[PDB]
């Protein structure tokens, strides 16, 4: 698995895009190795392939497979104001539910 | 050196971008085992990092580094026509120079 970070930000949609492009996908930790190896590629805030779009507060990957290992931030998820369905991974490594229409950096993971 | 390849066609120029979006490069083979990983992964036909832009003939990659390797097809480079100075991977690994403005896929390049 290997991780790439953009340069530009932009929402979940475009993020997706890009990353399937190059036939990857977002990046998505399934351990805390991983989420760490994520965070060093990523010298920002960044997407996680991870959303509770389909079902609030199960959290799935791109392809619909629940996510097992998470490193939510204290106090996350909250799915505050009109609601956070997408995922970013903070400059400390842990996570944070926010709209999926607002832009951040994307890491992409390739196989 | 990782090698990933796009799914839509596109003029170099674009082809660039994409690349550079995840700090990767239009991949630019130096030896036959990276033409040969590179054909791997391009399904079709697809751009790789030379131009012969700055003077004709004279293949360099995008940094402007002459070109030491090469895997020219036979009758190639022929700079036909309007002129022809971005480089081709075709699905025998050989190359083809074509004009910079042509569709083509693309095979990024990751280290
Ligand atoms: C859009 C955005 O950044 N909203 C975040 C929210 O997701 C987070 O739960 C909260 C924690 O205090 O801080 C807000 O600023
Ligand atoms: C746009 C294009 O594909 N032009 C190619 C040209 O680059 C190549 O040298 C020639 C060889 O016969 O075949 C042409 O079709
Ligand atoms: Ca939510
Ligand atoms: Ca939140
Ligand atoms: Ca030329
Ligand atoms: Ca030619």
């Amino acid at each position: 698995k290997y991780f790439m970070s953009s340069v530009r930000r932009m929402p979940l949609n475009r993020a997706k895009a890009l990353c399937s492009e190059l036939q990857g996908t977002v990046a998505t930790p399934r351990n805390a190795e991983e989420n760490r190896a994520i965070q060093n590629v990523a010298k920002d805030v960044a997407f996680l392939g991870i959303t509770d779009q389909r079902t609030e507060n199960v959290f799935e990957d791109l392809t619909g497979n629940r996510v097992r290992y998470t490193n939510w931030n204290e106090g996350e998820p909250n799915n505050v104001g009109s609601g956070e369905n997408c995922v970013v991974l903070l400059t400390n490594g842990k996570w944070n539910d926010v709209p999926c229409s607002d832009s951040f950096l994307v890491v992409c993971e390739f196989s």
